[PDB]
């Protein structure tokens, strides 16, 4: 099983997507803790080019400390040698001096590129190496195929195979503080803010952008304007300054073209603006600033989990098998060919370059068609001329969780697209037994995309006991369906009016849940919308701790997370801040567990590494709480190292919206209200709305793969109601890669690796 | 004493700076606090002009959670009537239709120039508005005068009387953002940031940017480069590359220009780079990134305390005394005429327009002259021709404090500038002991700066118990000076030597202390390097925790802050934050003064505000612990509030300084450098240095106007050495204005405020 006797190389090439040192970091210490090893091809191409001093093996402590870091400690180079067949030849060379029949490589489109024509020659180029005599033919026919495994670490998603790439959510992390400190302003007068991304090729991060942010206008080279758009987004400001908004986004990408090949520049949008408006526009470039920064923690999950996943791949590869691209398609880990993400990138550079130009964008991904209809559709008004009898009631439930409210923006547009009467509850199943429900418009939901926490007001008491009240509320306002935007509490509430049907014919209503809360502890779905801001707040506070040692003095933190008897928040952020331990309810731990944790550690503080960092769910354990910890790992440590605390409170709670969390909850506030029009008009009948079928009522997924609506009913054999969580949760794989990236001998034999799939056409 | 019977007008005007909305409520709040009435004027001088609608009384809770807000709930506005004196007359007349005979301007430069000459045109308004008919003689003699202090809200930092500005330090920190994105990345090839910043007018912010961040050249209009630079810049990036430095940075301001009128663009520069050197060259244009984010904490504060300031010079002003500009030259509060700030803003302008153009930089301020020499003199080495036998150690003794780094950079320049051979040792004085002292080149602080904490180790450890090791080691190396980054505990051990000086010769050396340590708690100084960074850390900290109750539930946050018994860390993170309570040590508290101010928050918590905070120091009260105040706050809070509690641990002390701190850190590192060169060379004589009496041995302060050297034996008066904090602290009567700013109604007699002062040529 274990890859003994064999040698990885990983190197990182193009462009340096932060997030590339974490998936390094889960690569080298995969490699060697299977017993392989590991190679650090320095400057990427090119030190593969040059090779002997470019190429160092690799031991446990020399990618230590360097997941928080962005950029690539292991450095990136474009080389023209390794274009031309020349320098190829010299680096297979160098790759077979080393006896490395294993590289990772870790880059963007062409880098990706240029290791498939690396494998697709690897035969070819050894027997020209052995024909003019630097190697000979023994030591040839061993080596005689190379594995690649490929990693997209790239900000711009250009490679169309794969849906997300590292580094793309940390460029839209750089991009929306930069929004965020236009927008969070109390905003005094009529200003113009036009963005420039440097999406010159791809545009998906303008796109993304425009869609977290609320742009007014996208100019993306996917989709250019029509023509007289010069007009159109003219007259779309001013209409904007009319309603009072006093502040315009443009997110202009670096490749923003029109329908003929004539680039659009950000100066000439400004100019133009600035002509016609008046308005004070001044453009911001990000420049080198997308690159920049900490990688986010999803960057930080999702490096290490693919880093693992190639190294996995790369010893389970027999001859026959391909190259391989390791990434995720929505949350499931998948692997596909190198040669057919190629294809498709050249199929669609074809079609950009005036071939299929208007038809180019489908090929691009159905993500980016997907996300920039929804962006066209929220982002302006326009009449809807069909109507429908249905009313539908918003509610926010539980605790309030960063993103709610761009779940219900999303709602509450999307609705009122499709003629429905849409209303608002205030503080949730209270508000609806008290009647707090107001008929919602569309302007009611500006700007509450970044907004963090609940605009509308969140209660965590459960309908029953005013279920004679919701009923007649119900009843009064003649609400035929019910969109339940919350935690476990949302869940658990809708299946009790569910459970209730029985019993009051009005609660016979289409019901959904959006599962938002920063515990992600709510059954039928992998990210509860506001789990990813509370794993980067979370990290950051952590991150923070660990940089207070200052690098001398030997010390140990015991950091205390939120998440109830859900661990996903402490195992997630242990794994993007490299913590030694994460204690949480799912995996019980004693005393004897403790000790060898703390024996580990002590060993582990003897070496160069100097800050620990062992995380605590807040109700793991009964007895050994925070402070038994202390008090253990400060005594055993006893002159090796001290120990501190801190329970990171609400500091994990009020931040505003990741990017991801807006983006997340925007498209299943759109999907929820889509299928919410479905399920109605699936269900009227007789001259009303009469759901009493259990899939009427679902939990919006994405489960494993896509968006899925899981009923409420089959939801309640899996749900633990006592520890309010599923009891079989999809991220316990993840302690097994935590354990291994800090060293404990795990036999990881239930951890599952995406198997290979053809692309989707 | 009290202001009653009469009206204040409070406006904004110009770019809205963020901090203005902390400057508004500062003085909203006073103004009720002593009687009077507090207009606010929406939109400046517009809503002034138009009046009626935009005029609007205020209440105590109409500027109520607006502290942390950037830009201006007032809303600012540019408006060409009040320029014109037909406007001039509307906006006189809706001043006097609301008997506001105090006027406070919040702005730039034409803010306060309109204010100008609107006071000396008052009375001619006055007159003609009579004799028009719109205002009866009497109602006119009242109102005669109209009484205006000045608060300079802008991040142009362009009015030559003032040497720091409401937003300058909160424009740094979204510059400094955007550059750290960059530099604290794994540098992986060569590559080239080109930062552009909107000085137009100003290049203060281009200049103190490229001083923070060390950026390798800088265009500013104030002094534009000499004919030739092209090469000049292209072979400055070359040594840079050739140095191995990954990174160039180049700041360009938006006003860049030769010594000829012709600007220069960014784009230029780019292209300029490009050509000669081939990086990767990519222009950043914050644009109005600048004006956004939240407004930070030194903003906070000196935004709040000169709004206070300004209401109080506004009632204790009678019709003879003129306009004047509430602003700090250095840390002591001052007020300066509005007509003289204007003549010389006028003169520099006139210097600017190639009139007295090389000796316009001088009236800039001498702040701006030095900080370009101190920036040019750290940027390139220039060869050192003059050589000295002095040699120096440079020590970090205490806990790690965020700008040692940065002091130490320039520590070590200057040193080497001045021939000095200095010395840097690991642990401060357990390094002495030990003899860990390693000679120190130009480019072994390369990229110091904005690394928190201590490159070099710090430890707490007194040099008394291994005196025979330090006395031995100074020998063995010729220790001739000794230059001790620290806190409390570097200012004791230098006082331990200074007292042991009798007992060893070798200890008669020169002797310099940089107080630096989170707790500002050090004697001599008034704010020691890094408290800006942990006061910004924990106003971040806090504004989150606020947030997370997000407007529903209604709740208070128990924060404890660090500081040791020093209490000043609190204080000003309450006033940042707007705390109801900021519990210290200095100032002793029973149980009394605990059921007092919980019935205050409980009478608040009733009324339209529903986030309560009060910070506790850790060390306040021996009993009256975190947990103490949890069970108070929460059993009488009960049925009206919840509690909850965060202790900020470590979170307040590893962050990166911010760029306050280096800029701070970066200056009296050099001014250290420079008194130890005078000092040394003052005491040099019989051919070896003999450094006896007390004035050798000195803590470099910044004390009340400008940097001063506090002799630590003079110092040991006013220093409690049990609680490690000086007796007699500055910061007590800003706890006046915090109690001031959260309903409590305290007597603040002891508040001394800034008299006037002319101009300082
Ligand atoms: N068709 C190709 N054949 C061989 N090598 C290639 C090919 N394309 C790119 N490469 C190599 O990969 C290196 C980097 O590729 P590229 O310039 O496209 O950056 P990238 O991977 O796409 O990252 P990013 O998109 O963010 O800029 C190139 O310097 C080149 O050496
Ligand atoms: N927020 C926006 N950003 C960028 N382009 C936009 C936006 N809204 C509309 N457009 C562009 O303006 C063009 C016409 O707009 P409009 O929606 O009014 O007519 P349309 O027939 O419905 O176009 P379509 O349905 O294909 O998007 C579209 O091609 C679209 O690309
Ligand atoms: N983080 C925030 N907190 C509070 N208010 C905010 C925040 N961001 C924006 N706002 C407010 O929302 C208001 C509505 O205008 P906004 O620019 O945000 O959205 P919009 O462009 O007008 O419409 P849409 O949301 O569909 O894009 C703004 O005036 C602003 O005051
Ligand atoms: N010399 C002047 N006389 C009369 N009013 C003036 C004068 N200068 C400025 N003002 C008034 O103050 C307003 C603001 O001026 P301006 O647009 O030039 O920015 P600013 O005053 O310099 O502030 P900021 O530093 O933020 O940029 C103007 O609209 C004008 O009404
Ligand atoms: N880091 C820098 N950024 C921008 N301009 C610079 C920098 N260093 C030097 N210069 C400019 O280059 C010119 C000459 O530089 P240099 O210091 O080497 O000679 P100098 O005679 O000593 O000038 P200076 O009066 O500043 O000491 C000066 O006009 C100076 O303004
Ligand atoms: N915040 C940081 N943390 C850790 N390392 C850093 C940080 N900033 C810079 N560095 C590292 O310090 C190294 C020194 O080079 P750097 O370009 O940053 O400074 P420099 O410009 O060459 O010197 P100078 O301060 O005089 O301007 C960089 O290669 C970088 O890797
Ligand atoms: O119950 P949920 O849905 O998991 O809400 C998450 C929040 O609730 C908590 O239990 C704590 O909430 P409270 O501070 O209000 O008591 C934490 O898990 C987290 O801060
Ligand atoms: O000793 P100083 O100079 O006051 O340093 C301040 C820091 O030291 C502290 O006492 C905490 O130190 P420790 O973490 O080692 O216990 C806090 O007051 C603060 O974080
Ligand atoms: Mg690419
Ligand atoms: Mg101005």
């Amino acid at each position: 099983a274990s890859g003994a006797g064999k040698a990885i190389g990983v190197l990182t090439s193009g462009g340096d997507a932060q997030g590339m040192n974490a998936a390094v970091r889960a690569v080298t210490r995969m490699g060697i803790y299977v017993g392989a090893k590991v190679f650090l091809i320095y400057e990427g191409y090119e030190g593969l080019v040059e090779g002997g001093e470019n190429i160092k093996q690799a031991n446990w402590l020399s990618v230590s400390n360097i997941i928080q870091l962005g950029g690539t400690i292991i450095g990136s180079a474009r080389c023209k040698a390794f274009t031309t067949r020349e320098g190829r030849r010299a680096a297979a060379y160098n790759l077979v001096q080393h006896g490395i029949t294993n590289l990772c490589v870790i880059g963007g489109d062409g880098s990706l590129t240029g290791a498939n024509i690396f494998r697709s020659e690897w035969g070819s180029l050894l027997e020209e190496l052995v024909a003019e005599g630097k190697i000979s033919e023994t030591t040839a026919r061993t080596y005689s195929h190379l594995n690649i495994a490929g990693l997209v670490g790239s900000i711009d998603n250009d490679f169309c195979g794969t849906d997300m790439t590292i580094g793309t959510d940390s460029a839209l992390h750089r991009i929306m503080e930069v929004i965020d400190a236009i927008t969070t302003t109390a905003q005094s007068h009529q200003r113009t803010f036009v963005l420039e991304v440097m999406g010159r090729h791809c545009g998906y991060l303008a796109l993304v952008s425009a869609l977290a942010s609320g742009a007014d206008w996208l100019f993306i080279p996917e989709a250019p304007p029509e023509d007289g758009w010069e007009n159109f987004m003219c007259e779309r400001l001013g209409e904007t300054r009319s309603r009072g908004s006093r502040l315009n986004i443009i997110i202009i990408a670096e490749g923003a073209i029109d329908r003929n090949g004539k680039p659009i520049s950000s100066s000439y949008v400004k100019d133009l603006v600035v002509q016609r408006l008046g308005f004070d526009t001044r453009v911001t470039v990000l420049g080198h600033v997308q690159r920049g920064g900490t990688p986010s923690a999803f960057d930080r999950i999702l490096s290490s989990k693919m880093g693992m996943e190639a190294v996995m791949a790369l010893l389970e590869a027999t001859p026959d098998t391909p190259a391989c691209v390791v990434t995720l398609s929505g949350n499931q880990s998948v692997r596909l060919p190198l040669m057919e993400c190629v294809q498709m990138t050249k199929e669609v550079q074809k079609a950009m370059d005036d071939k299929r130009f208007d038809e180019a964008t489908q090929l691009r991904g159905g993500s980016f068609e997907n996300n920039w209809n929804i962006y066209k559709l929220l982002a302006h008004q326009k009449p809807p001329k069909e109507k429908s009898n249905f009313s539908l009631a918003i509610l926010n439930v539980g605790a309030p969780a960063a993103g709610m409210n761009a779940a219900v923006r999303s709602a509450v547009r999307t609705g009122i697209s499709h003629g429905h009467t849409v209303y608002v509850v205030h503080d949730g199943f209270e508000g609806l037994a008290k009647g707090q429900v107001q008929e919602v418009g569309w302007h009611d939901v500006a700007g509450w995309l970044g907004r963090g926490g609940s605009m509308l007001g969140t209660k965590r008491t459960l309908p029953k006991g005013q279920l004679e009240s919701i009923v007649e509320n119900i009843r009064i306002y003649g609400i035929h369906a019910l969109l339940v935007v919350g935690g476990f509490e949302a869940y658990e509430g809708v299946l009790q009016l569910v459970e209730a049907r029985g019993r009051y014919e009005e609660l016979c209503i289409v019901m959904c849940v959006i599962p938002a809360t920063i515990s992600n502890n709510v059954p039928g779905t992998d990210f509860s919308l506001g789990s990813d801001t509370a794993v980067n707040a979370a990290m950051e506070s952590c991150d923070r701790i660990k940089q207070s040692a200052s690098g001398t003095k030997r010390r140990v933190f015991i950091v205390e997370t939120m998440g109830g008897y859900c661990g996903y928040l402490a195992t997630v952020t242990g794994i993007a801040v490299g913590a030694d331990a994460a204690y949480v309810f799912e995996d019980p731990f004693n005393i004897h567990d403790l000790k060898v944790n703390v024996e580990h550690m002590t060993e582990k503080m003897k070496t160069d590494i100097q800050r620990g960092l062992v995380l605590r769910n807040e109700k793991c354990h009964d007895y050994y709480t925070t402070e038994f910890l202390y008090n253990l790992y400060s005594s055993e440590g006893k002159g090796v190292f001290d120990c501190r605390t801190n329970v990171l409170g609400h500091l994990q709670q009020g931040g505003a919206p990741t990017p991801f969390d807006r983006n997340y909850g925007t498209k299943l506030g759109v999907k929820a209200m889509l299928w919410l029009s479905e399920k109605l008009r699936e269900v009227y009948r007789k001259g009303r709305v009469f759901a009493n079928a259990p899939d009427s009522a679902c939990v919006i997924g994405l489960k494993k793969k896509a968006v899925a609506f899981s009923p409420v009913t089959e939801l309640k054999k899996d749900t633990d109601f006592e520890h309010r969580m599923p009891r079989e949760q999809w991220w316990l794989s993840l302690r097994l890669m935590l354990k291994m990236l800090a060293q404990y001998r795990i036999s990881m034999a239930a951890y599952v690796s995406g198997e290979l799939e053809h692309v989707t056409r």
